[PDB]
């Protein structure tokens, strides 16, 4: 799995971490995240991600 990061400022989404806090299982798939997820930083929706 890749990582991907936010175009608006920066943050890194790293598969093997996840997001826990915020219900990501360290191991999801970026593609697998639910779709209401938001950057922890800016609040960008994940339509704003790309792949690093
Ligand atoms: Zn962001």
């Amino acid at each position: 799995m890749k990582k991907y990061t936010c175009k608006i400022c920066g943050y890194i989404y790293n598969p093997e971490d996840g997001d826990p806090d915020n219900g990501v299982n360290p191991g999801t798939d970026f593609k697998d995240i639910p779709d209401d997820w938001v950057c922890p930083i800016c609040g960008a929706p994940k339509s704003e991600f790309e792949e690093v």
